[PDB]
């Protein structure tokens, strides 16, 4: 398989580069660590490595250096489905791992690997899923199915057998192919059992990864196939620091296999502060429609935007801290909506927000970012095509994010990064030692080296 | 319950006291964050808060300021079981939570709480356990059983209904009581199904928590009850930065409940670099035994030590990623072994390792810590009383670690710490800017 032959060349090299960097640049200072970091969820602390993707304040997220437009439309457009426009997540995955753009042949090889392996979900995984009460939250069901599949781990087996650290990345790759193939099967099972009368649809062997998930969920429509292709591409990866990504690396760093690390990641994504943003934006859009008996006027949205901001509150999916432009994941969803569902009423509200909400934020003068993120746009696309089960939105997110989490876990075992073991501190020590400590970026701080 | 009354007063205080520290002292610097930290698993980086315990390199772990000798033997001895010496983990949990030594009454109230709620493991949790193939790794089964019981989460439910941030710690304690009560039941089920012909033994309502685990595994001797008590006491907690404690805090920080954060932690504990040490040591000790036709001499082991080191191998059970002298968890086990099984052959090798192996590892000079950790001692004890199922040792570890993980997660939801979200950096950036960056502790850093 092309991907694997290539990685067999790239990874020894990267491994050697990282060993040198660590040796020659390890004592290089990047920032001050503070009391506020320790009590403040490490916000801003550069404590982690991720090479798959990278957020730039002025451009948004990039995937191995390429922008979304380059891959979606521009001169480096990733392969599509036949007749398709949207990039195949399969191709992105080739990109995230190798840093090179795939050939049509490269994508086809990965599609075949995915389709084949999708037929190989153990029967016992379904037994595990049916044993859970049907009212269990779907993200609990999703994490449990994944974890039960740990029995098939090639990594865990070869580790018990004795393998060289140099083989880690290969076992991780095999496990990743298996797991990613399985994910839309496990997710669809959950969807069907919970929401569609416990009728089960087999994988179509002539559909790509993304399309098989819509199909098995019971949505056979070309637009849906495209939406899901775009969705999975967009939400694939967003650095290493978000809870789900970090959970994955953290558990990976102890040599736990991908079924253990990613299911752990999903218990993190299941958290209300991490995995619910899409849903809240959608519920808000729906609350605007019902409030104004329809799409509001330009004037009503401004007034309801001013009331909300002036009353201490925020507008969901707008004005996150980091970026200084519109999230390029937002832009690609807008372009999908305009093309495919422009007259949908909830879309019209989101559209109206893109005009109105940035103007009111600039005039309100607090947020250096007046622009939306990805979660502003995703919920209405799902609801339009009939995916209306809020709780399940996080599962779709989860299936996407596996692309990035698997890429990253393959890479860092290729690099042989060590176990994550930070130092914790006590409130006692802080209180004993606080006064004694220099303020950061201060003359005293400069004094103490 | 005394515990909860006590927390109902202490938590609003600590919460106010933490908010004060973040405001007043947040911008105080502790250390240089370096490129090394990012590529080196954050080793040394002060990125986390934990008040349950603290590892002092030249003293070892302390539990709310109290040493292991203080709590087990010396001037602050925690409640034991009727007729017992070894401290009950129920009382240590009280300590961890409140910062205060419990009475007999305090401890008894918690035992009773564990014992009652131990009857309340849902039938569907056993359905899930039985749907996994019996050859599944025990730590996968454990994590999965815990995770299935997320459906009974009080915290997740109260969060959906709308609850005040102040109510969080209450819903976390409730969930923790339920989950701690269930773990011995889930673990014993795994044990009996995997290794003991799938015959199952019910909780005994008149035993304490640790002893019930032993009972439900099929071990009823008093000395085993005592071992489990000690074992659970020693493995309870070890700061906030080990992979299992950290995974628990991380997942907890996004408001995921203790069934989610602790099952995530167990997946981390399942990792060879975190949860496997006890077994490696036992195998190694048994390998010496077989090799020397019994207990070696000082000379034989001294030689063997050197030949292992100079062949680029690890001496398992010695050295740590933070500890710097003898692990006081090791000394507690040695005491137990001298007291209860001084003539066990494998123990005698462990003992002999204690004399010889430190001095050897000093001279070799690669190990930063030349002394033994806790995993040097735990295996021979388990093996001696007939717990011989290597892979299951990590589950025992996990049951015990739940004590600290639940304590930490209750407290932090009391303090209202926010989501954990560090920044990742790229190799590309590092290659772009590294030369231009100041060396940590330089004149250039002092100017910048
Ligand atoms: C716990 C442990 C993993 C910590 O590793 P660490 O933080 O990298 O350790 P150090 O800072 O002491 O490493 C410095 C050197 O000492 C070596 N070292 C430490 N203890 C050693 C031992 N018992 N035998 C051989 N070499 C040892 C390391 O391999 C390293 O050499 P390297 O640069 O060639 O890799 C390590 O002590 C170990 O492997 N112990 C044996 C297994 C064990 O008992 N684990 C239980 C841990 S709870
Ligand atoms: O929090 C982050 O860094 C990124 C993220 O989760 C998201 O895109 O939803
Ligand atoms: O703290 C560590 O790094 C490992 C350990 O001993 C423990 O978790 O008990």
């Amino acid at each position: 398989m092309k991907l694997k032959e290539r990685l067999a060349e790239l990874i020894p090299q990267w491994r050697a580069e990282v060993a040198e960097i660590r040796k020659k640049y390890g004592n290089r200072k990047t920032m001050d660590c503070t009391i506020g970091h320790a009590y403040g969820g490490m916000r801003g602390l550069k404590a982690l490595v991720c090479d798959t993707s990278e957020v730039f304040p002025d451009e948004g997220v990039k995937f191995r250096g390429y922008t979304i437009p380059e891959l979606r439309e521009g001169p480096h457009k990733l392969p599509t489905a036949e007749g398709g426009f949207e990039p195949l997540p399969e191709g992105l995955w080739y990109l995230l791992l190798t840093g090179e753009l795939p050939t049509e042949e490269d994508v086809k090889e990965i599609s075949a690997e995915f389709t084949k392996r999708m037929q190989n979900v153990p029967q016992y995984v379904f037994d595990v899923l049916r044993a859970m009460p049907v009212d269990t939250h779907p993200m609990t069901m999703f994490a449990a199915g994944i974890l039960a599949m740990q029995r098939e781990s090639v990594f865990a087996k070869r580790y018990e057998e004795g393998m060289r650290r140099e083989e880690h990345w290969e076992a991780m790759l095999e496990d990743s192919l298996n797991m990613l193939a399985a994910l839309p099967v496990i997710a669809a099972y959950i969807y069907r059992r919970k929401y569609k009368g416990d009728t089960h649809i087999a994988p179509d062997p002539n559909l790509d990864w993304s399309a098989n998930l819509a199909h098995m969920m019971g949505f056979d429509d070309f637009e849906v196939y495209e939406l899901f292709r775009l969705y999975m591409f967009l939400h694939s990866d967003h650095e290493g620091g978000n809870v789900s990504a970090h959970t994955n690396l953290l558990v990976n760093s102890a040599y736990s296999d991908i079924y253990r690390s990613f299911s752990a990641a999903m218990n993190g994504l299941a958290g209300p502060l991490h995995g619910l943003a899409n849903q809240e934006v959608l519920r808000w859009i729906q609350m605007l429609y019902k409030k104004f008996g329809g799409v509001p006027t330009k004037e009503q949205l401004e007034r309801f935007a001013w009331d909300t901001l002036n009353s201490g509150q925020v507008i969901p999916g707008y004005g996150h801290a980091v970026l200084r432009v519109t999230d390029p994941r937002y832009v690609a969803q807008r372009d999908f909506a305009l093309k495919h569902l422009p007259d949908d009423e909830l879309f019209k509200i989101v559209s109206l927000c893109y005009e109105v909400i940035p103007e009111v934020l600039k005039k309100h003068g607090k947020a250096k970012n007046p622009w939306p993120n990805v979660d502003a746009h995703s919920g209405v696309l799902l609801w339009h095509y009939g995916i209306r089960e809020y709780d399940f939105y996080t599962v779709l997110f989860g299936v996407s994010r596996a692309l990035g989490c698997t890429a990253q876990a393959i890479l860092v075992r290729g690099y042989m990064l060590p176990i994550e073991r930070p130092k914790s501190i006590t409130t006692r020590w802080v209180k004993e030692v606080a006064e004694s400590l220099p303020v950061a970026g201060s003359k005293l701080a400069a004094a103490l080296e």
